[PDB]
């Protein structure tokens, strides 16, 4: 079972970029975490839980830059069916 307590582990190295300017780029070690999320969960809907965890820890980041969250995946080379933002309803995302 995947617990949010472990999801933040990958967000750690991703926080640096979350506080950096739009001119900053994502860390190699951070992007990897995103891909790991695939094998993180066990079920279909269980995978979504990950995106839900980043929602809570998101409101606990100093100088959090929601704008950078959009380029997080892009520069990482990863593409999702939804947008990673506090305004985005990850709950309304498909499988």
């Amino acid at each position: 079972a995947l617990s949010c307590g472990t999801v933040s582990a990958d967000l750690a190295p991703c926080v640096t970029y979350l506080q950096a300017p739009n001119n900053a780029s994502p860390p190699p070690p951070c992007c990897a975490g995103v891909k790991k999320l695939l094998a993180a969960a066990t079920t279909t809907p269980d995978r979504q839980a990950a995106c839900n965890c980043l929602k809570s820890a998101a409101g606990s980041i100093p100088k959090l830059n929601t704008n950078n969250a959009a380029a997080l995946p892009g520069k990482c080379g990863v593409s999702i069916p939804y947008k990673i933002s506090t305004s985005t309803n990850c709950n309304t995302v498909r499988f």
